[PDB]
């Protein structure tokens, strides 16, 4: 009359050697339910993955709760099992035929033991079941030495009958006291790829995220592993932590590795399948699942799509579940312990979205921000990604790494491992429809399919609010030697002397604004800037955040601000504020006004950012309101005219780096002394043009020739005049 | 087949000895249906946290009825039970094993007993129960000196198998009449915070609140405990108490601390959690409610979440729960009594969102308003906090907490709290890693993890309408004696001549205007005013009161306006002026129309604010509308012009104060003397330009030279023109 439902996996207590492999306490009328012999095999469910861990079942001594399972620690790392799964039992399976070789794998070690074996044999094959694929203990204590020792037992050579069942349960059989069948100790195996067997995540897996995941991992271990320091204190510690970035950063593989990483327990929700038709099932889901984690003292919470199963209060009234529940189990987390040891992870795709009530600092205190992979961090990520597939199935170096990390500026974490796996298909494509299905071990890896694959690939990450490291070198950028040293000098006086001017109380001026040709030399200044100085940067585009709703921009601004005060000192600029300044002569509505109004008040408003730096290029200077434009605030001005020779000659060779100069014979200073009047974006509009009607001669090409680009020249006219550059030059007379 | 569902808690009466631990009112079906034996132990559910309170069970005298069950005061204070808490019986638990040390603590004493003790351990351990977390009774009658005493018997060693009983209820067992185990009286400690036991809230923790927490005590205690006091008019007494402000203030631990203060029966609602697909359960719960209130005379009612389940009725016509249950819950407020002791607590976030029909001066006429913390109420609530954390875990000396005040403007309660938590835990992440997990006690809490959890707590509370500016003085303010005594007399007739304006009828003109250049410190003069005169201030700028919102400008003005009229008498002042005056010379939306006519009709119109003192600052006089430029409002101008000769050379002794001037070699009034056309806002910028030159020069100085002052001079420009000082002068010759 008990009907069992589902259980949970629970660790084997009381430590030492006991039974280890079946323990599986049960109650005993849960024993009499399932109408198997509970001297026998059972089977655990597990709602999927076939095969079902056959494993031998005992009883318990009456102190254990129907509810819980003690499958063992080993089973539960092999099988990949967490703590908190649902768990099935049924009926078990057919008694294990035999075992043939049983070998061991010697996991993170060198092997070549012999000495320190001491008959291992005996202590792996003495436990009651054990099986064969996957078998991993403690180091216990071996001999004169101790230290930390494991090994796997992942190769299998016998046959099994039933497809379903791939856990290939064997038998072991012994001679002796305190011999197998043909050794044990042979190779050093991996996991093997036969079974396909689930491999455990590691944090070896993700790299580049050093410096975050740490804090996160320090600031899950302090509440947990040592709740002691803190009930000393006992000033209600943190129990939300947030986790919050673009998609494909890697929050559920971040979240999979803490949860393996650590023995205790967890919850993973599944999110609308909490939602129920009932006003009261999902307060009674709630209320279960937070008694079951309080019962256990080591207990996780994991939240996924906060923002779906609970949407922001204002923003939509829809109904059903609700901010009612949120109401809930805010009140239930409020006073559910003292300090205890309970972690809640509220992994959201976009902060905004959820409720507001969630990002309160006195609950949800703890954040954690995951922006875009750097290049050191796509680097790392590709090292770590090729050391997993292993150096035998690719031939590749690391500067073709380091060209493939330098390619992809946009690119996010989630983009590589669909570029690695589609440049596998194209070259297995390859290899099969040219030499009629030859063996795939000569080709491995190379550099053209990687190519092929960037080309094709097109990723969906182009549009942003925020970019982060852009890659442009000083031997690609174009500008004046005077700019130059100026931003050298305002970039190296703060950074390097933040203490010096707050001993002398004088601080930074923290404003540049730039105007000039809207040719070059006015927005990848930026981009060199950011390159070069290695510090987060900010672009802002003026009509981007214009909106049709009014008072959209000043939330936006109100973002931003929040985003550049939160991710450290760093340098803001914007692309173009002309199209936001004008408020009078352009006769813009309260919005503009708005806009003006409130950066006016971030800027050097009753409030003062010491670690951030206010850069801005404009195109037309005049229209920028007086309060805008006063000294003390963006009080720098630089004239940068149309560039120079080496500069225009830098842009060409940049946009050359396609083609092959040698082959096209320009010495590139005929070019450039005849393209001196001319800006950045006319010379490329240059390139552009003479690189068609190159390819409109013959097809492709290999090179350019210089008739291309004499037509292109002659054809196409600059489109400036010296009106603007005499403007610009009574403009910066009265300034 | 009685079926009991839930169990209320009641201080056992009559007083004198009885039980006094086990009293156990419960009706003798109750205890049949649960197949216990009533001279056995007994447990309450009370929702989660099984094994609340194991105490002995009794029957009663058939008189109590089965909704409300008694477990006397004692085990109410011990278990933080609220008065008519929802209790679940469960079935007992094993006889505790025994007792090992027990220890008294003395609670809110200096200890040192010995004369007046006379063996409480007889009187103590001859009731039934003694737990261990402790006990807590009233002083009774011993001996002479009368005065009250209380012991609690927190600190113990004993030790329970089981971890669920989270109250280890304890023997008793001890020889005495009318040799124990190693004595109890000994030491004066708090509570073990290694039981985290629930410490009740106490009205000495909240800090800063003082006289609008006295005036809810005023308000709760009139109707309850003295009915009479109101009922000698008979005018019927009010019954509900609206409570309201920016979030996360008071609300809360308000009605906590008087939950728990009070022996009355306290309920609190679950708001949208109650609501449910049944349109009727709610509203009969409503009435269970109610009748449940009303039949016991001391009771206590707590509504939260006003808004959420009481919204406008014209705002949204969703349906449903709607404005139906308004009525409802006001028609059994109306006539529930005639006299009665009841009080209601509503507190809601936002008293706008809040239905206007709740606003009634027959219903909810009461009303208590908490403003943010100002810069004396934030230092108490740090002390307050500092004073709860003991010296034993940190140091904090009071002019570290001045200054952390005085930097949080600002910061509300919950962001104090959460910045406390972060500090902590910032703390020990950097012992952690920077000693390898040593004694967190030596290392303690310093002011550098403070200052890093300032930086990066990310506050959310600086968009607010209530804003508190830096302090000044008269010494640090560099201004011409002229106008000085006007202002003074301005300032000084409204505050110290109220009974003779009362008297002569002269009343107050309300009128102070202030025009000039920018930079002609109006707003310091104003700011230094307001820091001197002692006064409450409101800060309102100039784009703030414009909403994007129809109406929702309006409601700020009211809503400011009846602060400055509660206030007591006030300044208010607007930081720009010269953005709602003008509605004709540019085209503007019929909301600044709006605004200005009900402005117009505020300050002199219908009703007359002669406390309040209405001064404003405009940066051109031509904004100004003729409809407010007439005699009588803001008839007075103040030219408040550019700063003189002896006003900018005090000027120039604030800027110069970071450096030296002994080591410069300047007089410090020649450089002023040469410094004639520039503004005090400008001169701050010469002198910040002057810095910004010595660091840029040979960056670590201790002094700025003459030719870093004269080079700034030759840079910047003054700015100001003679045209505009004629067009004010002449504007200022007409009125
Ligand atoms: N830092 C990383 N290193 C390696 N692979 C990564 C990284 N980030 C993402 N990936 C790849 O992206 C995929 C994992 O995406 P995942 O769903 O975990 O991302 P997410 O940002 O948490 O988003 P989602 O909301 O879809 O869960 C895998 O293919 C994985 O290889
Ligand atoms: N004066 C204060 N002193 C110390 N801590 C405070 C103070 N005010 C608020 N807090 C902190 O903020 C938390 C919540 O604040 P509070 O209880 O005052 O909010 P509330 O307005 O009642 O709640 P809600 O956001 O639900 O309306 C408290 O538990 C405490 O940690
Ligand atoms: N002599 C001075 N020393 C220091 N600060 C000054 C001085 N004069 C003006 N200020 C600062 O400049 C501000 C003056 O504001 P103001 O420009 O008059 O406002 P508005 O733009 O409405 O005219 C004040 O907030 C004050 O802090």
């Amino acid at each position: 009359f008990k009907l069992p439902a589902e259980f949970i996996t629970r660790p084997h207590p009381s430590k030492d050697h006991g039974k280890e492999t079946c323990t599986a306490y049960i109650h005993p009328n849960v024993l009499s339910s399932l109408e198997i012999n509970p001297g026998s095999f059972c089977t655990v469910g597990k709602i999927g993955e076939n095969g079902i861990l056959v494993i031998a079942r005992a009883g318990d001594e009456e102190v254990h709760p129907v509810n819980v399972i003690t499958l063992s620690t080993t089973i539960r790392s092999v099988g990949n099992l967490i703590l908190g799964d649902r768990l099935e039992l049924k009926k078990a399976q057919v008694q294990p035929p035999y075992a043939t070789k049983v070998t061991v794998g010697s996991l993170q070690g060198y092997n070549i033991l012999e000495c320190m074996e001491e008959k291992v044999i005996q202590k792996l094959l003495d436990d009651s079941g054990v099986i064969m694929p996957g078998m991993i203990f403690q180091n216990l204590k071996t001999k004169a030495g101790d230290e930390s020792i494991d090994v796997v037992i992942t190769d299998a050579s016998d046959d099994s009958l039933p497809d379903v069942s791939q856990l290939d349960l064997n038998m072991d059989d012994m001679y002796g006291g305190l011999g197998s069948t043909h050794i044990t100790f042979s190779k050093e195996t991996q996991a093997n790829r036969k079974y396909n067997l689930p491999e455990p995540l590691s944090y070896a897996a993700v790299g580049g995220l050093d410096k975050e995941i740490e804090s996160l991992k320090s600031a899950i271990e302090i509440p947990l592993h040592q709740p002691t320091l803190f009930s000393s204190f006992g000033v209600s510690p943190p129990r939300g932590i947030l986790l919050h970035g673009p998609p494909g950063t890697g929050k559920t593989m971040l979240l999979r590795v803490v949860a393996n990483t650590s023995n205790a327990h967890v919850l993973t929700i599944n999110g609308p399948s909490i939602v129920s038709k009932y006003l009261g099932e999902t307060e009674a889901a709630l209320r279960d699942i937070f008694n079951e984690a309080r019962k256990y003292q080591p207990s996780i919470i994991f939240i996924d799509e906060i923002d779906s199963i609970a949407p922001n209060r204002a923003n939509d009234d829809s109904g059903e579940v609700e901010s009612r529940v949120v109401a809930t189990l805010l009140t239930l987390m409020d006073g559910m312990g003292a300090a205890g040891k309970v972690v809640v992870i509220a992994a959201t795709n976009r902060p905004n979205s959820v409720d507001p009530a969630l990002r309160r600092p006195g609950r949800f205190d703890q954040e954690v921000e995951i922006g875009i992979p750097d290049v050191d961090a796509r680097f790392d990520i590709l090292t770590k990604q090729f050391s997993r597939m292993s150096s035998d199935r690719h031939v590749l170096d690391s500067e073709a790494i380091k060209y493939i990390a330098s390619k992809t500026h946009g690119y996010v974490g989630a983009d590589l491992t669909a570029l690695c796996r589609e440049s596998v298909m194209k070259t297995i494509q390859r290899g099969l429809g040219t030499d009629a299905n030859i063996d795939k071990f000569s080709l491995k890896v190379t550099l053209k399919d990687v190519e092929s694959a960037m080309v094709d690939i097109r990723p969906s990450a182009m549009r942003e609010i925020f970019l982060e490291m852009p890659k442009v070198y000083w031997s690609d950028i174009g500008g004046q030697e005077e700019l130059k040293t100026k931003m050298k000098e305002m970039i190296q006086l703060p950074l390097e002397a933040s203490e010096t001017f707050a001993r002398l109380g004088i601080s930074a001026p923290k404003g540049v604004l730039l105007y000039g040709p809207p040719g070059c030399s006015k927005t990848l200044t930026a981009k060199a800037l950011a390159t070069e100085s290695g510090i987060n940067f900010l672009a802002v585009k003026g009509p981007e955040i214009f909106n049709k709703y009014v008072g959209e921009s000043e939330r936006a601004i109100r973002e931003i601000f929040r985003k550049a005060r939160s991710a450290a000192p760093s340098i803001i600029f914007f692309d173009e504020i002309d199209a936001l300044s004008p408020d009078r002569d352009g006769s813009s509505t309260s919005a503009a006004n708005h806009v003006l109004t409130s950066l006016l008040n971030e800027i050097d408003g009753v409030e003062e950012l010491k670690g951030v730096v206010i850069v801005a290029a404009t195109n037309r200077p005049d229209e920028i309101d007086a309060a805008l434009l006063r000294p003390g605030r963006l009080d720098r001005h630089i004239y940068v005219g149309p560039p120079d020779v080496n500069a225009r000659l830098e842009i060409l060779k940049k946009c050359t780096k396609k083609f092959n100069t040698e082959e096209s014979g320009v010495d590139l200073h005929e070019l450039a002394d005849r393209t001196e009047g001319y800006s950045g974006a006319e010379v490329v509009l240059l390139c552009q043009e003479a690189g068609l009607a190159a390819i409109m001669e013959d097809l492709d090409v290999a090179k350019v020739e210089l008739r291309h680009f004499e037509k292109a020249f002659k054809g196409i006219a600059r489109g400036i005049t010296p009106e603007m550059l005499s403007y610009y030059e009574e403009f910066a007379l009265r300034s």
